[PDB]
């Protein structure tokens, strides 16, 4: 609604297509003005009244968004002015990676918002200056907390705006060219969403890190958490059921024992050399704690028996071990000479198969350690052969 209220102020295909071009322009004008409104009526006045570290946390990247969107609006207006806006698609494609600053924004939205509200709850002089700023900017129609939710909503709408314009473009050449911009804007929307998703994962990893004792390494090295919980376990050597707490991540299983407030790490299992084998024995009597599957070292060096309280739990853990092993060893990991392994990309990277961006901030995809080709899990079989021209 906030974005809809902000953007509030029988037909032929050409007439419908021209209405889409008008909406794209007018919404960008109103959007670029809103960034100017947040800067001139909230940022610059509060610079003289809050700490520069406070300024970086609440206003984040906004100053940079306004600069990117001022230039974007100009190059779009120039593209719209030319005959039949034939080169509009080029403006969207050019600004795609320039818009990746929305990654840095959307990640810290709750972080910047939460910070602002306590600041307002604590300082009495801040609370009414913000109420005065809302009046001078829009006559009390939109508050700052609501105004900071507008940039996330905007970057997520470009692909929807371009979807409609594509739907009404008659000329097949211009339609194909607009489809490329639609793909560039759908890719950007996915990156932004994957960034939000990854910070929650990293926040969850940080929490596990604190709760686990005698763990000498960062959990983040073992990928994404899959499932955690209590279970009973036996090994080739210890055939008596031991009550344990486990954390399953893509590359590891941490077998802990509750040592009061904390979980004490007892057994670290690298899933790179382990296989899961189902056991139907528990199905028959369906007695609590009888539901098992085996977790065996691929050369038979070790073999665990994992007991869950219910059949649903067993089924759920099994499915998560399969998903974890599939992530270590995806389909076609060794296709056409490669050796694709889970990789965390530090810089902006595109897939060697589809040319679309690797999404997120953490274990976004795969890297072949031999040729250094980067790729998404789905695109592995389609990457050109290892070490070629
Ligand atoms: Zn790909
Ligand atoms: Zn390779």
């Amino acid at each position: 609604e906030i974005y809809e209220d902000l953007m509030r102020s029988k037909m032929t295909e050409y007439d419908k297509r021209c209405c889409c071009l008008r909406e794209i322009q007018q919404t960008e004008e109103k959007y670029t003005d809103t960034l100017g409104s947040i800067q001139q009526h909230f940022l610059k006045p509060l610079q003289r009244f809050l700490k520069p570290q406070d300024i970086e946390i609440i206003f984040i990247n906004i100053e940079d968004l306004l600069r990117v969107h001022t230039h974007f609006l100009k190059e779009m207006k120039e593209a719209l002015g030319t005959p039949g806006a034939a080169n509009l698609y080029q403006v969207f494609i050019k600004y795609k990676e320039r818009f990746l600053v929305y990654g840095r924004y959307c990640s810290q939205v709750e972080s910047a918002s939460k910070h602002l509200d306590r600041v307002a709850a604590a300082r009495e002089d801040v609370q009414m200056k913000l109420e005065e700023c809302s009046q001078r900017a829009n006559n009390g129609r939109f508050t700052l907390r609501d105004l900071l939710m507008v940039p996330m909503q905007r970057v997520l709408k470009y692909h929807l705006l371009l979807q409609e314009l594509v739907k009404h473009t008659q000329e097949a050449m211009e339609k194909e060219n607009l489809r490329l911009a639609l793909d560039a804007m759908r890719d950007l929307a996915q990156c932004v969403n994957e960034v939000k998703r990854d910070n929650e994962t990293l926040r969850q990893i940080t929490n596990f890190q604190l709760s686990i004792e005698n763990l000498d390494q960062s959990l983040a090295h073992y990928g994404r958490p899959k499932i955690d919980g209590e279970l009973k376990i036996t090994s080739v050597e210890r055939r008596s059921k031991m009550d344990r707490y486990a954390f399953l991540l893509d590359k590891a299983l941490l077998i802990c024992k509750r040592r009061g407030d904390s979980y004490d790490l007892k057994d670290f299992v690298n899933l790179h050399s382990f296989q899961v084998r189902d056991d139907s024995s528990g199905d028959r009597d369906n007695k609590k704690w009888s539901h098992m599957f085996l977790l065996i070292e691929d050369q038979g060096a070790q073999g665990y028996e994992l007991f869950f309280k219910t059949r649903e739990l067993k089924k759920k853990w099994m499915e998560q071990f399969e998903m974890a092993i599939s992530n270590i060893y995806p389909e076609n990991a060794t296709a056409n000479g490669h050796d694709f392994q889970m990789f965390s990309f530090e810089e902006t990277t595109s897939c060697k198969a589809c040319q679309m961006l690797l999404r997120g901030t953490f274990y976004q995809g795969y890297r072949c350690h031999r040729c250094r080709a980067s790729a998404h899990k789905e695109c592995l079989g389609r990457v050109p052969p290892c070490g070629r021209h």
